[PDB]
Parts: C-alpha cells; sequence; structure tokens
C-alpha cells in the first residue's frame, strides 16, 4: 500500500515539522498495518489532498481516523528544536 499526503504551502510548518509529521505518520501505519509495507510521503502543494492506492475504504477510514488522532495528540508527539 502506498500513501501520499500533500498540504497546502498557504499553510507553512517551522523547518522540521513535515519530516516529523512523515516520521510519526510511519510509524503509525506499520502498527496499524502489520502485513502490508505502508510509505508516507509528506510535501507541499497548491491545495491540501489526500490519496491512498492499494487499500480498501474501511482501511482508508482507519488511516483518515489515525491522521485525525495522531494530529490531534500533536502536543504530546512532535518535538521542536
Amino acid at each position: 500500500m502506498r500513501i501520499e499526503v500533500t498540504i497546502a504551502k498557504t499553510s507553512p510548518l517551522p523547518a522540521g515539522a513535515i519530516d516529523a509529521l512523515a516520521g510519526e505518520l510511519s510509524r503509525r501505519i506499520q502498527y496499524a498495518f502489520p502485513d502490508n509495507e505502508g510509505h508516507v510521503s509528506v510535501r507541499y502543494a497548491a491545495a491540501n489532498n489526500l490519496s491512498v492506492i492499494g487499500a480498501t475504504k474501511e482501511d482508508k477510514q482507519r488511516i483518515s481516523e489515525i491522521l485525525q488522532e495522531t494530529w490531534e495528540s500533536a502536543d504530546d508527539w512532535f518535538v521542536s528544536e
């Protein structure tokens, strides 16, 4: 399964957050999907978009939920220099 996340450039994150986000998301994906290789990429695009290839609708809802939860727990897993 391949997971791609795009963030609108109109919303800049500190010079370290994107890499941190991609790392946190990947760990979450691996825990949720032990039997399937998950690859997560994060890049700036004209618009915010989430694309999932090689997954089922239920997997995709769970992933959206995971993204929601990780995103909501940002103060705990995100560290800034």
